[PDB]
């Protein structure tokens, strides 16, 4: 993979070129107005550690922030997402996995009137690598969700537990 952030909007001032997991991105830049993706789909966010606000960025331009939902322009850590040749996860109506289930291989924008039941709390994340949106039509606050369990709403990095959409992560 290979992103280039930007201090400026419209891929003017201070640049760093990265190819890697990153936790700390404040040695290279202060502030991420504007973006390129050469390759590869990348995790930013806001705070060091990957911690804070989360974002998600495929190949392509992003000319200011507001382009990849960002809450600001920070950008303190990122992450590269490996390759996904499959993707399985299942869905819980209650937190630790409890009440109603459903099993997907595909995208979800809108959660709430797809399956049959109406509350999202906890998830099993099979295989490969999704994002996990606040609102429908993946808008909104965005949590990376990688194989394994999430038994609740903090383990996603969330501070409430509000889902509207799910979508895989594949190459761009």
């Amino acid at each position: 993979g290979k992103i280039t952030f930007y201090e400026d909007r419209g891929f003017q001032g201070r640049h760093y070129e990265c190819s890697t997991d990153h936790s700390n991105l404040q040695p290279y830049f202060s502030r991420c107005n504007s973006v390129r993706v050469d390759s590869g789909c990348w995790m930013l966010y806001e705070q060091p550690n990957f911690t804070g606000c989360q974002y998600f960025l495929r190949r392509g331009d992003y000319p200011d922030y507001q382009q990849w939902m960002g809450f600001s322009d920070s950008v303190r850590s990122c992450r590269l997402i490996p390759h996904s040749s499959s993707h399985r996860i299942r869905i819980y109506e209650r937190e630790d996995y409890r009440g109603q289930m459903v099993e997907i291989t595909d995208d979800c924008p809108h959660l709430q009137d797809r399956f049959h039941f109406s509350d999202f709390h906890s998830f099993h994340v099979m295989e490969g690598y999704w994002v996990l949106y606040e609102m429908p039509n993946y808008r909104g606050r965005q949590y990376l969700l990688r194989p394994g369990e999430y038994r609740r709403y903090h383990d996603w990095g969330a501070m409430n537990a509000r889902v509207g959409s799910l979508r895989r992560i594949m190459d761009f």
